RNA sequence: GACCCUGUUGAGCUUGACUCUAGUUUGACAUUGUGAAAAGACAUAGGAGGUGUAGAAUAGGUGGGAGCUUCGGCGCCAGUGAAAUACCACUACUCCUAUUGUUUUUUUACUUAUUCAAUGUGAAGACAUUGUCAGGUGGGGAGUUCCUUUAGUCCCUCGAAAUUUGAGGCUAGAGGAGAAAAGUUACCACA
């Protein structure tokens, strides 16, 4: 891809769209990526995650699965405090378990919880793409569930095409655009063979 | 009456080497041309589409998205569902149309491929016949003396489904002189 012509595209809407419609949203911007002739229904499909250091995401809805030492923190950082009996509770109730799934998307698991889920009640709604990523050593929860999100997952489904939601209006062009390249660099790389592998992609925004 | 054994017979079970190959057989390709008429798949540019169950309802699919404005109807939230509908972005198949093009197959037509007859030219026909590779079987001919199970590292390949499997691969135990016949049975018949 050419930087000038990101450069154009980011003003064709930072500079225009917005001029356009002019409407109140919290604006996200997202690119869409089909390829050409590799059938997913084959082997070496891809499934990876990205670093993204800016987060574009901020309307936040996180949900924490913590032992002891945490339940103070959470409170806070403004953060509900899921415990051994909460957990129980989730796991006797089967649709509130996916309502609050749908509440919060995004889940962060400690290692005791992460080992302790899979009795029954983690397989049973495994078929929700909520893979929790497992906390480190450290247990200093501050910002790390900042690295933790924004962690875009290039999962390859039985559909060739997907998209990926990144940049706001809020934050500028120099850090937008600078996500947007890293992320398209590491699929790239993340592809199995080179960039001409993409037909087209479309950088244009939400509205 | 009944029990044991022997011989012949019947019924049943097992064994009867390996390597090439005759024969037989499957598939692909080649001689080999000219046309015409249809069919399929490739090339675009378009058009139309998605009704298992439950769901108000005909839910291609994925993505963001809490609020959308022809400014009044919608969302969201509730349901119901693997999947939820407002907003607007992408490619994925199915069914049709057109020309600014490619191939493959079927039928038909004609001889130049090819086949048959003769000597000091005629008939059939792109089918036969023939040839090259990949294989299957090989109780026949010639020569010489692969699969299945077990336990293991979770070490490698192929196939499948996505959040796990099946088949092979490795280590070393166990099964399978040779087309003349051989072994065997609390069985049958005769003696």
């Amino acid at each position: 891809i050419t930087v000038a012509g990101v450069r154009q595209n980011v003003a064709e809407l930072l500079d225009y769209s917005n001029n356009v419609k002019k409407r109140n949203f919290l604006e996200t911007v997202e690119l869409q990526i089909g390829l050409k002739n590799y059938d997913p229904q084959r082997d070496k499909r891809f499934s990876g995650t990205v670093k993204l250091p800016t987060v574009p995401r901020p309307n936040m809805s996180i949900c924490i699965l913590g032992d002891q030492h945490d339940i103070d923190r959470a409170k806070h950082g403004g953060i509900d405090a899921m415990s051994a009996d909460d957990l129980k509770k989730l796991n006797k109730n089967k649709k509130l378990i996916k309502k609050l799934a749908r509440k919060y998307d995004a889940f962060i698991a400690s290692e005791s919880l992460i080992k302790q889920i899979p009795r029954l009640l983690g397989p049973g709604l495994s078929k929700a793409g909520k893979f929790p990523t497992p906390v480190s050593h450290s247990d200093d929860l501050s910002a790390k569930v900042n690295e933790v999100k924004s962690t875009v997952k290039f999962q390859l489904k039985k559909v060739l095409c997907m998209g990926v939601a990144v940049g706001n209006v809020g934050m500028t062009q120099e850090q937008l655009v600078a996500n947007i390249m890293l992320a398209i660099n590491y699929l790239v790389s993340l592809l199995k063979k080179g960039w001409q592998n993409v037909g087209s992609l479309t950088i244009k925004a939400t509205m």
